[PDB]
Order: structure tokens, then sequence, then C-alpha cells
């Protein structure tokens, strides 16, 4: 077994290689979008994991797109964070934040000035989000179609990374993970299903990751390039979004420019819930020669299945989401070979303490 042994993760040394993914939670204050002290206790439970990936993060206002969903754009949210982070300490434990922008999955009536929200392209999503009723509780919201930034508009936008980054390193974060998956702005970019521009933000791989290599080298800049992953999801199809006609050659471009900045680490979202044709070992072989950083594999995943990859060379850790919701000990149940406690969807999203902080360890 490997699972359970030390990996240096950029700055930051993990104990096991058994970390919690990022999961939206929806159960932030509004108005202004603040993390909670409930939030902090859910993470505190969780410190054993050999990295803790926070829930998508908002960088800006403009970034949101789910009601609930926190922001680290705020000084108010700044603050909260720093709290959630100190315990997390703590308990010994490592948490990165994940930062998001949602780009069009996302609605106008949580948008600044209640606006269109903005993507690479003028396109509805065809999804929906989260919004939250007159009781608080979190509904089912078709997308609303968002404009198409200006050409003028993009180094806000890489800005606004900048400053999250900013924001994150104050607010005691170990490591950020740029959210570049899931069909959220970056990866809006990246697609070719979703980015119909024709401007130097659009058209040929290098145009369609343009943005997410401008981030990327702006938050290194703002940090230290071992304090930066980023997670992808470049081959399947995430919310609708694809990974256009040649998904593999565009995967292994990225993947070779982000080994150029040195990286902490590539965490790779492999599959949406609903399941689909797993990756081949010829691809994971490729990304594995092309990436000199941590590799982090999710998606539907099993100890034995981490460990057999682990041991194959091809991936240094694994990221587990449902079985984190309900497992705040996932690392010493794989480690005991005990059962897992049962999940409860019905409360993955919105709500208070029942299905977020009740569930109990060994
Ligand atoms: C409730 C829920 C919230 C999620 N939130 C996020 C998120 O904030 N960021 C992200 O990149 N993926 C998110 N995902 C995907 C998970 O990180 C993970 O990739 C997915 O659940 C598949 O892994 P699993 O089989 O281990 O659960 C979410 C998934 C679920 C079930
Ligand atoms: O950011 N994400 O990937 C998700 C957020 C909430 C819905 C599930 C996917």
């Amino acid at each position: 077994e490997k699972l359970f042994t030390p990996l240096k993760v950029g700055a930051v040394t993990a104990p096991n290689r058994v970390f919690m993914a990022p999961l939206t939670r929806l159960r932030s204050i509004e108005p202004g979008d603040i993390p909670t002290p409930l939030m902090g206790e859910y993470y505190r439970q969780r410190a054993s994991a050999g990295l803790i990936i926070s829930e998508a993060t908002q960088i800006s206002a403009q970034a949101k797109g789910y009601a609930g969903a926190p922001g680290l754009h705020s000084p108010e949210q700044i603050a909260a964070w720093k709290k959630i982070t100190a315990g997390v300490h703590a308990e010994d434990g490592r948490i990165a934040v994940q930062l998001w922008h949602t780009g069009r999955i996302s609605h106008s009536s949580i948008q600044p000035g209640g606006q269109a929200p903005v993507s690479a392209s003028a396109l509805n999503a065809n999804t929906r989000t989260s919004l939250r009723d007159e009781n608080g509780n979190a509904i089912r919201v078709d997308t609303t179609t968002p404009r198409a930034l200006e050409l003028d508009e993009i180094p806000g936008i890489v800005n606004d990374f900048r400053q999250a980054v900013a924001n994150a390193r104050e607010a005691g974060f170990d490591l950020v993970e740029l959210h570049s998956a899931h069909g959220y702005l970056l990866h809006q970019f990246l697609s070719p299903s979703s980015n119909q521009r024709t401007d130097q933000y659009g058209g040929s791989v290098e145009n369609r990751a343009r943005l997410v290599l401008e981030v990327v080298d702006a938050v290194c800049n703002e940090w230290s390039a071992d304090r930066i992953g980023i997670r992808v999801s470049p081959i399947g199809t995430f919310q609708n979004v694809d990974n256009g006609p040649n998904e593999e050659a565009d995967a292994l471009y990225l993947i070779e420019e982000l080994a150029k900045r040195g990286i902490a680490y590539l965490h790779m979202s492999e599959t949406d819930l609903a399941g689909g044709k797993p990756y081949s070992e010829a691809f994971r072989q490729k990304v594995r020669e092309r990436f000199h950083g941590v590799i982090i594999g999710a998606g539907a995943y099993t100890a034995e299945k981490a460990e057999d990859l682990i041991g194959k060379g091809l991936i240094d850790a694994v990221a587990f989401g449902r079985d984190y919701i309900a497992n705040p000990d996932l690392v010493a149940r794989l480690q005991k070979k005990a059962e897992l406690n049962p999940q409860r969807p019905e409360s993955f999203y919105g709500g208070g303490a029942e299905g977020y902080t009740d569930y109990p360890s060994l």
C-alpha cells in the first residue's frame, strides 16, 4: 500500500495520498457570499486528509453562479476564511482553495446589476444552476444566456484571478487550485464547443488555452508556482461542455504548457457522475511523461484503483468527492478497511448542519 505514504505537493508535504475533492455545498451566507463557522467545522472534521481542496470559491462577484457558494474577493470573506484555515491548521491539516469563475453556468439574478453572465461566446450553457428560494432553500434554475467578453475585458479577468490568489495567500490557504474544469469559465474558453471566438482567445488550441495560461502565469507571479494547482476535465463531456474533436491532442498541448511553469499539481477529473469511458493507459502515460509535478486522479475512484495507478507510476494521489462528504475520517477507514458511512444525497446542496457535519467518524 502506497496510499498512506507521504507526498510532496509543491510547497506542502501531504502525509498520505487520500485527498478531499472540491465539493460545492452551498451553505454560505447571503448577502455577502460569506463562509461560516459551520463550514469551518466541516473542514476541521476532514483535516486528516492528505490535502483538503475546498469548495469552488468566487474570484469576484461577477464570478458567482450559485446561490450559497462562497467568495474570496471581499474583506468579510477574507476574514471568515482566515478562521476556517486556522481551524484546519490547528488540526494539522492542509487546505487548498479552489478558485472559479462560473462564466455562463450562472443566472442574471445573482450577477452584479442583474445582468447576463459572461463567457467566451454568447451561447447558453443549456444546463441548470442553483439559486435560493424565498425561504433560503436550494432550487434548480435554467442558466441565463451569456454575454461574450470583449477583448479589453480579458486583462480584468486575469487580474481577478491574481487578486483572489493574493487574498487566498492572506487567508491562510496552503495552495490554490484553479478551476479549469466542468464547463466553468476557463473550460468555456478551452472548449471549441463553447468558444466560437475569432480573436486571439479562440480558434486554435493555442488561442483557446491562452486565457488559462495567462491566469496560471499571473498567479505563479503573485505567489509561487509551487503553490498553484489546476483542475482540468479535458477528456469527455462535463455539464454539456465537450472537449472538441481533438480532445487528446489538445489536452497534451495544455499539459505540456503547464509543465513549463513548474506548478505544484495537475488534478484530472476523469468523469462526471453518470460515468463514461475510462482513460486509456496510453493517454495516462503521455500525460505522465509531459508533466513533472503531482498528478491527482478523480472520478468514481476506489482505493484499489488508486493503489493500482500509483503502483503503475501513473498518478500520485486520488481525490474522493462523495466518500469525503460522508466520511470525515475517510483516511482511517480506508487504512483499516472499514465500512463507509451511508451517503445522504438530498443534503449535498444547501441547508445546514444535517447531512454536512453530522456524519460520524469511526
Ligand atoms: C455535491 C457535489 C459538489 C461538487 N462540487 C465541485 C466543485 O466545487 N468543484 C469541482 O471541481 N468539482 C465538484 N464536484 C465534483 C467532485 O469534486 C468529484 O470530481 C466528483 O464528485 C466525482 O468523484 P467521486 O466519485 O469521488 O464523488 C462536485 C461533486 C458533487 C457530488
Ligand atoms: O464546480 N462543479 O464542478 C460543480 C459544482 C456544483 C454542481 C456539481 C459540479
